[PDB]
């Protein structure tokens, strides 16, 4: 308490006088220009909103801990995964297509973005609730996400646009099958699995390399909603998943996931019968079994959602020694894209915000810019220098690299022995799903096609028969009878759509 | 078609080569840094989103025409309202609290933002679907909107926060009554009325002044949804109102509103028994009857929702000769706030975008800045100048002014004879509502209070009894029995709320 | 040192590997897209620059201390000026017209921007090296600064534009005289005086008010350069003043200024023979003598020029209890303008950067926005609230206010008994300047008019004769003979100018 | 003229009333918040400045025409270079290190940025006034430019920092020699040559490839200033070069350059004795002679410097069919960097501003974003689509590609037979310079080393002896006697520098 305090301050720390009445010429007069508290508070209010993420705008998260309980030191030198290591984490969950205020229970992919605050930097494993994705080249991703959003004239989501894109990009079949199956509607974020999806590189202390897949298996199980249930919840509680996570942690019910990897020897990655660098493919667990690493626990809610969750900036470029990227084109595009988006969304100094700062000392050659909170004093701005300010200069092949040879080209990845666009989707439908799941799948896909322009429907019938002839005919028969479920979040047809 | 065309271009107009595959070192190699088409398209994608409006993020609109059919020339010299004049319009409708992807059918105020493209500039009448508002001083508005949005930790909307603000700001009673009544849930935007809410100033050719209220009465009638219906629609079709407007216009069903004004002689504005400069008050139609002006028709959908609707920038500062502001503190704060927000949301040159440009010639002393599309060539940048580049220099009292006298103060407006916080709300509940509307009102208010922290509930019981003793007791009795409707868009209680 | 350290890190804290070579496919191959260190460092480099200040882009500063050595407690309750108080300060000096890289020794006004880090907030006294300014209404300021900058087509500064503006705004005469006199070219910033220029309000503990002027009198004296010397230095050392200040402090030569005020009783401000609210007027020291307050010492250089000086954000709105604004229209426009500019130049959270943070606790109703470093946790976002988070609600006349009465108008300030545009300038030329200063003045003004378009020259001859008939004829005679000094920073004439 | 016009408008097109007086409560009262014209004009003024370019902030330009007068169709299919073709151009000249207001005649590299508005897109040849550059890997460029700018604490340029960087990066020797020679100080931009510097790829109609160098040889000759002359001009006219170009064109004196190429057969680029992909190397004209293409004429000044020159956005990524990049690492980094910078400096839609738009039709998959002036209507946002909106999908090796093979590495380029860091610099000093140029060179280099920290001086003596033993000893002898010229724009020594 200062001597002239009034209960709150302006931005300069001086007493504000009133948070409730403007400065006027008498009670009945106009507001004067020099009501600086009115101006400061309104100008700030007008700058509170920041661009929402594209994609994955709607989401929430929590802090936790990861504990290593197995010895995988023969596979990586990364500090975070050494025996017995416990690391603080942050996890943000999200949908993909919907905007900031959109219902949580729309049918969609869910994000699973996990940061480990390691002793050698922030390691981000930016995953999804599926082991695969719709595409295998990042040039197509902009198109895909735009097709999942809104028509340019009416501003409506449109299943015709969605199916036009999917049927003209048959590489999408594996993930469209997974999305249209049970797991398209998680009951809660606690009751879904997380995956890295991509192949990553692990490098051990001797320089030996393995290609790895990450799998986070929920200790709460996998539980899903029906289309009808999810539609009902979208109306009753648009923030159902956000509320569930916060309430669960507040009550002491800390959700857990066990991490397993698959580890492929370096040379076998080049010869395996499915392309491990193709994001539309899973790798068989009969060929490369899951190996346990440790357990993730979420146990602490945010104190401020905007500062800790909305302003968090995750990136697959945030690797640490012992972990690298891979020849997966999609992953390589992601190495550029996230940081770029965050410079616009948050700001140049996004990585100086507390939630994005690493625990270890940063000594980075970047200076100045807007909103530079932690300046470098008189440190040298160039290298080499004669002033004792260190720099890096390792020469030669990098520890997390690989070989390439060819001419500059734009073409599809070469096919391995068993690669195609529809086989793995067919295995999912025929061998993994139960009879009841298959029945529900038909009703979901048929519903998703209701009202779709007939030319696009016809292409969808061929697409589904390519996945499985029996399921495809069942879908076609139901579409021709105009049957099927309503799908939460999207429809087709009418004068405002294609 | 250029000789080396490929089907699309980069931003410089050169052939893009592929919109589907990235540039790699052989089919199996990494993406190269110099895939400039990948970079341009991803960097643009990452900058597509702009901050959503605060408030009124969720909305849509259409173009139309306004036709003057009466002679109100004795009241204003504004060109747009002279006899027989037809003017092109743009109208954006919206909710208030929810974000970009939020359901259209939440209980809320609706915006009614109307632009007239006049021969003497763009005239914006930025109204709502209610003649009043919650507050009478703009210092409180930031607080109010934050209370209608989300809790800082959990990110959830919370009825306890909403009622804590309303009960501690009893000036809100008139509009809270209107919001909790039938009109809180319009069936469609076509089936709601629009209002200017504020008193504005009209000035005629002789300089005579009248205080005016604007009323847009729907030719489609006023039709509303129940809480249960609106909740159901929120789940089934989050864009119901947006879809309805677009489809209606596309089918040729052009919605209309008739404009009426109330006209108060200048001196009577200072003595009237309710304060016309208090936005929480209506002016009796027995004292000042409605006078017809003309008819608004909406008849054309946008070609591009983002460019024409999302990027539209409406402002009450966009007056034209013959129409001015008034001593209403809320209006005077709005004269500053919109343009300020738009400089951040869209950009410095927001008013050069086609939808925001006026039809008449702009000759304005503003130069340079980012994204300056229509430059001024070698025009003088200062005034007076000796180069023949004109400027304005009218001296003396302005035609759209008024008098003031007093000392600089922060205090409430003085009360007129019949001014108070609860009387007009009481008239609405007792005399305007039917028995069925009163019954529904009790169920709505009781529902809105379910789960609210008990101290805040107790203050709400006193608030409602101040409006009407009978309705207040009915609400209290239902709250104590834990009865009432679910309210679309909000709830209270639980570990994630207050 | 982490186990895999290389000498520097990326932004996530992981080893950077090399600050000297890019990631390529072999030594001879292309750079890959996933060189994340190349991308991070280049994207940051590309965002290092921020908009320069407009005006006052070119400048530098230092930290120091202010010590009160007199008792002025009968005049103000402000903590910073109570007996014996010592306060940390920051001072930025600058020119006005030139851009970031422009020479320090151009003829121009110099800024004198002083921050006191008080126990009741940051108090900014944003002054200049002159007691007056060119204008008395802020509407003209945009025009004035544009006239001092560059022609729209050629990008050159132009004396014709400068004189066209000055001669058509005769209120400028007092300050143009001061600028064209000796003090237009300070030798160093240490050897110039500083002034608040405007009348400010001081309020004591009993609520009694005085109008005050601030004067900072250099203990190093006032020393100036000739036009020829300053031109020579502009070529030899464009950063002469910046270098001088830094070197002087580094050598232990701490420059000092003594602060004096003039104190006008509240009622006398309304009746005084020169308008104290007209920024083009000085107040006679025979009528209101200077009263000593204390001494300012600069004694510490910045550690980082960009973070501490370039990113500093000074504003006349940063008052503290005991000190207020005044009816000076120019000051009232400044209360809005600085904070507005800083939101664009630096960012919404400009006042959270260390150099802009106050020493006392900030409790302000502003939340969210880009780059929010110091979040508010779960503090209530609205007022009043029932959660114990305080707010301000003082009602009634403010302690730093005054009275007004009238109709809304756009017109010049009424003239006091002795007010005019040329009298004070004439006193300066006839009574204050020495013979040698008058001789130099003629050569400066004549030089400044060389090459100016003849119609504008003719108006300038009348302007100068209005100041003083003898000096005006001397200037005219020299201009007609094409004599006069070269003026550092500007010229006229030729095919690229008016 | 509208009926109520006053001489100028607000941004909405309504009469502004006054560009000279603010809206107040009586003549003596405060400014009201609702002076919307004051607010609009000041908010715009506060947003006029945009970040200056980094590097090359200080510059100007003109429009012209390029005319092909020879037949080089066997070497390229690019439309702009086909026989007889005339193309509109824009050329911006600049320095490198100094900021927006810095003198034109500092010793520095000059930029030569040329746009051709071709029928197949905007082709930008972003060159300099030297055939080489200081570095051969873009990772070092950020460091280099920071070393040429200012010290972090004092804000001064410092020759010690400059020489510390150069001597620790000996690849710089060739260009440092050129900079310190006669051509470091062009008399005018009309009297300097322009170069592409890098090797580019040309592809003919049959797909045959040649590596090319571009040389623009001034028809006005090469003329330079001494250090002393340039220092004098920096003080007298900081905009000498800008003024010269504008005045010359205005008087009808249109400067010309003849374009010549060197053409290296594709396979010879891999075996040549100097690395054509190393930007620090020239290619001998005895081995690959210059071949004339045509003539560039500048003949039209800008109408608005800010809109046409400051807001121009040039990029080496703006290739057209027939012209590609090359394996030069520096060029490949530039393909990313310019567009990235321009998104921050100007905006997402930088390429929709008139000066940046191509002449041919743009059909690009980019939508939305701030300040989207030319929208795409209802065009499909995804590909392939079934709506007739075209896209590109060429598969296989690109016409402007090449081969690569290797492992991911960070290392220096392999040396060709005659590659080293000092040989070409030595040829310049011994064989190209005259005796008088050598004498002046010694005085320039010695002057540039005056005051430099002794350890860095000692390294510079070794550096220069590596260039040439005789010149190096001459420089050392002069430095030890503290002799040498003052260098315009930079110095060393003293308490404010290293
Ligand atoms: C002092 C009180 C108010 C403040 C400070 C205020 C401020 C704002 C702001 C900053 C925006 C966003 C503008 C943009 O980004 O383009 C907005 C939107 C809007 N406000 Fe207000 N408002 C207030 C009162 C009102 C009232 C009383 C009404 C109705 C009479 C109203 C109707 C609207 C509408 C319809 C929109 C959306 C315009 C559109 O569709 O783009 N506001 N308001």
């Amino acid at each position: 308490t200062t001597p002239h305090a009034t209960g709150s301050t302006r931005q300069n720390g001086a007493p504000a006088v009133s948070d409730r009445q403007s400065l006027t010429v008498g009670s009945e007069g106009p507001i004067v220009l020099h009501d600086t508290h009115l101006l400061e508070t309104h100008q700030h209010f007008n700058r509170m909103n920041i661009p929402e993420r594209r994609p994955h705008a709607k989401g929430s998260g929590a802090f936790g801990e990861f504990e290593v309980t197995e010895d995988v030191s023969k596979y990586t030198k990364a500090l975070v995964f050494q025996p017995g290591t416990k690391t603080e984490t942050l996890l943000r969950f999200s949908t993909v297509a919907g905007e900031l205020g959109s219902p949580d229970t729309w049918r969609d992919v869910r994000g699973f973005a996990l940061r480990f605050y390691t002793e050698e930097g922030n390691y981000d494993l930016v995953g999804n609730n599926t082991p695969i994705f719709f595409l295998r080249d990042p040039m197509k991703f902009t198109h895909f996400i735009r097709s999942q959003k809104r028509l340019p004239d009416s501003g409506l989501r449109d299943a015709t646009m969605q199916w036009d894109f999917w049927t003209n990009n048959p590489e999408s079949a594996h993930q469209v099958t997974y999305l249209m199956g049970p797991r398209g509607l998680p009951r809660t974020w606690r009751e879904m699995n997380g995956y890295g999806s991509h192949t990553y590189l692990w490098v051990n202390a001797q320089g030996e390399k393995h290609w790895v897949k990450y799998h986070f298996i929920s200790q709460q199980g996998v539980h899903n909603l029906s289309n009808d249930e999810a539609t009902k919840i979208a109306g009753e509680n648009a923030d159902f998943h956000r509320q569930d996570l916060f309430e669960s942690i507040a009550k002491g019910d800390h959700p857990k996931w066990d991490l397993y990897i698959q580890a492929i020897p370096y040379e076998e990655g080049k010869t395996y019968r499915f392309n491990p660098f193709d994001l539309t493919k899973t790798i068989s667990q009969k060929d490369y079994p899951r190996i346990k690493v440790g357990t993730l626990t979420l146990n602490r809610n945010p104190k401020n959602h905007f500062a800790q969750i909305e302003s968090a900036a995750f990136s697959p470029s945030n690797t640490v020694p012992g972990i690298g990227l891979s020849p997966d084109r999609m992953l390589l595009g992601r190495a550029f894209a996230y940081h770029d988006a965050q410079l616009y969304r948050v700001g140049a100094h996004v990585n100086q915000l507390p939630v994005n700062r690493p625990k270890n000392a940063v000594h980075n050659y970047a200076f100045e810019g807007q909103m530079w909170y932690d300046h470098t004093g008189d440190r040298s701005t160039y290298v080499p220098n004669s002033n004792g300010d260190s720099w890096s200069d390792e020469t030669g092949p990098v520890d997390d690299g690989w070989e390439a040879d060819g001419t500059l080209t734009r073409e599809a990845q070469a096919l391995r022995a068993d690669d195609d666009d529809f086989g793995q989707a067919g295995t999912l439908v025929r061998e993994v799903f139960s009879d009841q799941e298959r029945d529900d799948f038909v009703e979901t896909v048929a519903g998703a096609l209701k009202g779709v322009r007939q030319d696009v429907q016809a292409r969808a019938f061929e697409y589904w028969k390519n996945v499985d002839a029996t399921i495809g005919q069942r879908i076609e028969d139901e579409v021709k009878r105009h049957e099927g479920d309503g799908i939460p979040g999207v429809e087709a047809g009418g004068e405002a759509r294609i």
